[PDB]
């Protein structure tokens, strides 16, 4: 019910002078991220490189209506570390409506991990290791106990929808109409929709039911893709009736290639059939937190 959120102009309103648009980041249908440069957005006078979701050729008004919903909604969730950090916003008539976000410059989360195979060691400058993977598995885990504070949920969860910035700070994001999802393999027909099925929880494929504890499913589905460095789940795997039927049966993904013991234990955690079942990202950020301090 996002609509009768607030828009605060005088806190979040940036002139659209002041932003000098570039390259896509991202496109979709009736989406797109474009990289730009932003003058004074979060420091006096001092230029900011930024992402700004936009619309693109070919969307309507409830397109529109959607992305000033995204907006509010992202006003409302507030700042935390390990979410995409909303700057500012351009609303005025007379241009387009633009969402501007701080610029992570590894970009998605997904692309990045199957980029390092080559560059990994579990226990080298540069090298991605073992404790990088627990410390991005926590920080996803402590942005989404912060969603979950908020009374929000994700829908989407997945490596695809993290960001990795410097220092090693990964962020929840959602692409959303910047995704062309009638394209993208991880998006597949159900009814009159495309949905990332290999991710969604079995009271979500049949039931329609979305919950913070489905969301602890899509996080299962995330560590198994941050410790198969980027792989697509369910390999060999045709998506069909057959999966659905099989998943709520009890079948589950094996290990992946650089997971550790206690790693696959909390992914298989994560997929349990009974939603209340599940750990909570509050259990999840303490599990992975011990983890990630016995690795150290
Ligand atoms: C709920 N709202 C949102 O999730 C988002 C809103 C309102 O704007 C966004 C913009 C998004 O895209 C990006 C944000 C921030 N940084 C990005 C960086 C990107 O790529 C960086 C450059 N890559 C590095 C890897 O090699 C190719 C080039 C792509 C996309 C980026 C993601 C998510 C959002």
């Amino acid at each position: 019910h996002c609509e009768r959120l607030p828009y605060d102009a005088s806190k979040w309103e940036f002139p659209r002078d002041r932003l000098k648009l570039g390259k896509p980041l991202g496109r979709g249908a009736f989406g797109q991220v474009i990289e730009a440069d932003a003058f004074g957005i979060d420091k006096t006078a001092t230029c900011r490189t930024v992402a700004v979701k936009m619309l693109k050729e070919g969307a309507t008004h409830s397109e529109h209506r959607a992305l000033m919903s995204e907006l509010k909604i992202l006003i409302h969730i507030g700042h935390h570390l390990n979410v995409v950090n909303l700057l500012g916003a351009c609303t005025k008539p007379g241009g387009p409506l633009m969402v501007i976000v701080e610029f992570c410059k590894f970009g998605n989360l997904s692309t990045y991990l199957r980029s390092k195979r080559n560059e990994f060691v579990p226990y080298y400058k540069d090298f991605l290791t073992l404790e990088h993977l627990i410390c991005y598995s926590f920080q996803v885990a402590k942005g989404m106990e912060f969603l979950a504070s908020r009374k929000c949920i994700h829908r989407d969860l997945a490596a695809r929808n993290i960001l990795l910035s410097e220092k090693n700070v990964v962020k929840i994001c959602d692409f959303g109409l910047a995704r062309d999802i009638y394209k993208d393999p991880d998006y597949v027909r159900k009814g009159d929709a495309r949905l990332p099925l290999k991710w969604m929880a079995p009271e979500t494929i049949f039931d329609r039911v979305y919950t913070i504890q489905s969301d602890v499913w899509s996080f299962g589905v995330l560590l198994w893709e941050i410790f198969s460095l980027g792989a697509s789940p369910y390999p060999g795997v045709k998506i069909d009736e057959e999966f659905c039927r099989r998943l709520k049966e009890g079948t589950r993904m094996r290990a992946p290639d650089y997971t550790t013991p206690e790693m696959y234990q909390t992914m298989l955690d994560c997929w349990h059939g009974e939603p209340s079942q599940r750990p909570t990202f509050s259990e999840l950020v303490e599990h992975l937190g011990n983890l990630l301090q016995a690795n150290a």
